[PDB]
């Protein structure tokens, strides 16, 4: 009888934040992996002490050896640099191989950028079902779209439904049309004077650039509280079979007119992985932005294939 | 400084459930009031024991005296008769007239001991008893509401989630109007994380007749459970619904929730409590949302408010 | 890939309260079993609706057929009457058999009274390891001892350690000597004037009679919020391998001078069940009260053996 | 009505961690202050995003201005220099003199903008900087404390639990005195759900040398982590420790926690802040617990308070 095992491939800012979350939520034993010697082990000691304050029994361990990931139920990958593409492609290939050897039945959540591109390399090097490999981005872009909308309307973000599909990047595709307040079309709140069409346009673009906005303010580093919470919600939805509807980068085999690619779309995450891809009724205009956003992904996936 | 004070008027199965939720969530001190001597004191002692299992400091007290609700930040009222005996004459010469008179003494005790409290009614005919409680207490209309939509919507949402095999958390579903057979669920506003439910009809997750049956099963959900229970009524979802409202107030969460609130022109209703989607915050019912209802939906709604009007008229007669 | 399954044998007051807890805590899917037709099914509908308010995906089902318990990870038993002994012994025998057929790898928590007696009958009829069958009582008696102490000192019960060993009943054995405030001997707070020796004596006896006190106040029925929370903490400690130190009725094979009996003593509950029995340094006076408390249990276990 | 206001003075790794804990636990509105321009504003925006993942309404703001702490119900202070550079001369002519002067401006801003707030210090030499902050702010001594014991005890407890293979929740372990090498962990008061740890020595769960090593590893825990990290210090357990104290106040939990508090005769200490087991409640440090320390333990303690005295004397000189 075994506790769920959650391995974080990469013990940087996002990685360590995800470990704290896993410990605060007693999701499972946490393994922080990193190539930098000692550092993960030091974060793990800090986190282990934090459990005494949370009155939990969570085992958190740091390591520099991939062998410690054997039997992981969930793996979340932030390892990489933020000529970056061939480097990260090399690392993700190495991560994918180690996963296939040590924990091939794991559910795998990629975060390393360019997200959608690196997701497919991971799957290819890993060989696991396309159903149990995915990338976090849409949940993050959605949480920002949701937050910005929620702030202007002055309602809880819980009651704001918003989504971002396509690729993680400046050409991500926020969908103002599908935004709702507890299922009420956002258009209704324009008519009632809660928000104007211009402010929605601005929030849509602010959602597109939100990462850069944080990066500019932080001065040194990118966002990580929300990136981490996003990947952990995906991990929570898998481990507790919550069947949550979330935008994630997932393998498509015809939906939205894409084949053999990981792209950001709404899915149902459950105990078996990405159990259902949801096919939105995009308008022509929305399909086009989606097709332009994933252009870069198609080409880079094809370029990196050529270079192996 | 002081912890928030939550008083539960009526210590039946719902009241005890709400107290257990409040202790579990460490929302504040809890006061269990009831007319039955000693019983509230027994439930408080049981719950006090449980805070040890929950490693919480929550104070839970039982009492047969209104003086102990002094300074309640939130009052939640389950006292009175229930629909269970429904005897077609029960609604008319028992439930309605008796509960109205209890709502008055309850309102007077609130006005005397905790006039600054947010008041959440549950006793039925809810939309009516909320009016009575409000008038008897003289409290601001936005600080007195009724729980019904949250519960009706919790069922509407559950049935929807169950068929689609997604979490109820991404099913947005609302029930507006009056609590009871006149309630108006809104299939057209149901969404799966903002996606209209129509999209899942066409993509085969759901048929519209199933949606129509779910609308009806939502209307009859209480009676379905009662008939199954043999004794009593549902109390778990009624309790969590009222506490979610109470939590939205105590923590200023600005949650969108269908609640029985005072309309002052919205939806064409004037000076009357009825179920509408509202924002609950630290200052109570802070905003009524006026949905762009179709005429069909608005007719359904107006008919729902008319039956509410009749019963407040009949009660105002005596 | 499967969600934890928790079956409640008995859907009465305690049983239903335990189901709510399981749903509030997303511990697993809950199966409420009862011999009374429809009633459990009705409580389950009520609880299923409660999940929409808690924004969870917990599946809660009611049933009148034992076949629905197959594959349960945890079973908690309240079925019975509150000539009661031969009746409950018959029921517990039936429960135990059904468990052995349908879910023999389950962790089993008994609550039906006389607790310690009914625990052994269950194990005998069930055949499962003595390690994965136990009874809840000490956690409940301890939570009352802890609460009463905490009230007089005006500290959080979290910071009060107190224990009750022996049999569930009027001769339960509260241990004032081992009571601590965050590990500080309670004796120290006598010397400082926080509590007197007489008040401790009174709390010890009030702990002994606490069930009856509630029963007298409730007028109709016995306690159940705390009984339920107690059994669920034991269940939580097993399902999440929390390794919690708790007084429970557990099989002894020499510890405390008892063999082939379930008695209330401190144990470590983990993912493998009752992983460790803790052997307190009882004084002679404490050993004696322990021996007198379990006298009734020894005899009734022997009497019921004779009658099979 | 208003949500509780929590201001974090210093938005480093600890401060950001505390803000994430406060948002996760919906304890109140959060104000991240720092001297670094824009950085607090960046962390607040990241955290604001996260409330969407947590389905919470928590307001998190970043600021480089003290005026925005107006009305804080709790202030938690991490600003200043850290031990990381420790350069044997760092403690004496940098850490001590520089942090004292920041604690004064921090204290003055508190006195002007939120004098009714519960103040939790973290900056080191903690026991000393707590005195400075208190004197500079003029706040009641029981409304200004320092976090150290909780963290030191969280480590003491973890190491103990780990060896015994039980949950840290049933290991009661306390560290008293000053934070730093002079801290005094108390192996004699350690218990496993009230059972003296001596009982587990004899029954073979633990050896006393292991207990002695764990006492030492507890003293050196910070430096152990720093040496492993390469860059920086621990921040996860420091953060949860201060928030547990802040939670005990905001929710009047009456938790027993070793905290750096003002002694007025207890333990033989007069007019001085040091680490003692205390009760934290809605009114702050409500009661100091005077343990029946053995002479050996009391000598250890007095030596710990003397080093604290020296550094407050040296700082008071200038």
């Amino acid at each position: 009888n075994k506790r769920p095992k959650i391995s974080l491939i990469g013990s940087g800012m996002i990685g360590g934040t995800m470990a704290y979350l896993c410990a605060l939520k007693e999701l499972g034993d946490v393994v922080l992996f990193d190539v930098v010697k000692n550092m993960p082990q030091g974060k793990a000691l800090d986190l282990s002490h934090s459990t005494s304050v949370a009155d939990t029994n969570v085992k958190v361990t740091g390591t520099n050896s991939y062998e410690d990931i054997k039997g992981s139920d969930v793996v979340i990958i932030t390892a990489g640099l933020t000529d970056l593409l061939p480097i990260n492609a090399k690392i993700m290939k190495e991560v994918g191989e180690n996963i296939k050897k040590y924990c091939p039945n794991a559910f795998v959540i990629c975060i390393t950028n360019p997200l959608d591109v690196m997701v497919k390399v991971l799957q290819e090097a890993s060989g696991l079902p396309h159903n149990k490999v995915c990338g976090m981005a849409g949940v993050l872009d959605s949480s920002r779209f949701r937050y910005f909308i929620a702030e202007k309307l002055n309602v809880s973000p819980r009651d704001v439904q918003a989504m971002v599909i396509g690729a993680h990047g400046d050409n991500m595709v926020p969908l103002p049309r599908y935004v709702t307040v507890n299922g009420i079309p956002l258009q209704e709140f324009i008519k009632k004077g809660w928000i104007t069409q211009e402010e929605i346009d601005e929030i849509v673009e602010r959602t597109r650039n939100a990462g850069g906005e944080i990066v500019n303010l932080l001065g040194t580093g990118s966002a990580y509280f929300a990136p981490a919470a996003s990947a952990i919600a995906m991990a929570e939805a898998y481990l507790k079979d919550q069947k949550r509807v979330l935008p994630c980068s997932c393998y498509l085999e015809g939906q939205y007119g894409v084949k053999d690619l990981y792209v950001g779309v709404p899915v149902v995450i459950g105990g078996n992985g990405v159990e259902k891809v949801i096919e939105l009724e995009l308008t022509p205009e929305e399909k086009e932005m989606f097709d332009k956003s994933i252009e870069e992904v198609r080409e880079l996936v094809k370029a990196l294939e050529a270079l192996d």
